[PDB]
Order: C-alpha cells, then structure tokens, then sequence
C-alpha cells in the first residue's frame, strides 16, 4: 500500500500549502491597509486589554468544555471504528484469499530439486543473549 501512502502525503502537502498561501495573504492585507492606522486604536487597546482579561477567565472555561468534548470525539470514533473493523471481517468470513470453485489436482511427477533447502534453522541451540559478553578485559 505504498501508492496510498504517497497519495495520503499528497493531500497532507496540498493542505499544508493551501493554508500557508492563505495565511501569508491575509497577513499582507492586513498590514497594507492604511485605514487602520488613520482610525486608531490606542483608546480602544486598553478597553480591548480589560475585555481580553475578562474573556480570558471566560474562554479558560470555555476551553475545559472544549477539551472534553473533544476526547468524546476521538473516544467515540476509536470504538466505533474497532467495533465496524470487527463487522467487515465478519462478512468476509476470515480468508486469506478470495476464491471461487475447487482447486483440481492430478497428474503426479517425481523429480529432485539441484538447490538445496534454505534450512531457516540452524539445528543450533546458540546462546542467549541475556548474558552478552565482555568487549574489555579487567586488566585493562
């Protein structure tokens, strides 16, 4: 599944360029405007300072609320994404492949292989290596 890898990549960097582009936008316009400037807003800071004081106690609670809302979210789309994992596998019947009819056989052959088995094992008891050994000696 390395194809839907790069493909999920792909849309992460669309986003990721899409929002930068926008940002960097607004934060021109932002600054190219003249008209702020010409209003003024020094009166206004220091009510907006006093007001941020006051939301800030407000929006602390608001933040709480929002936190666990959020936790529901991922704990209510975690359980159901495992009980709908167990659903499929459930229709599908468990199999490793999916195939139709019987697998005829016959005609039988004899013959020797000139490659020998890879023989994973290596018929060895080996040692563990929980004991590990000593890269040093003790007179040096």
């Amino acid at each position: 599944m390395d194809v839907f890898m790069k493909g999920l990549s792909k849309a992460k960097e669309g986003v990721v360029a899409a929002a930068e582009k926008t940002k960097q936008g607004v934060a021109e316009a932002a600054g190219k405007t003249k008209e702020g400037v010409l209003y003024v807003g020094s009166k206004t800071k220091e009510g907006v300072v006093h007001g941020v004081a006051t939301v800030a106690e407000k929006t602390k609670e608001q933040v709480t609320n929002v936190g666990g809302a959020v936790v529901t979210g991922v704990t209510a789309v975690a359980q159901k994404t495992v009980e709908g994992a167990g659903s499929i596998a459930a229709a599908t019947g468990f199999v490793k492949k999916d195939q139709l009819g019987k697998n005829e056989e016959g005609a039988p052959q004899e013959g020797i292989l000139e490659d020998m088995p890879v023989d994973p094992d290596n018929e060895a008891y080996e040692m563990p290596s929980e004991e590990g050994y000593q890269d040093y000696e003790p007179e040096a």
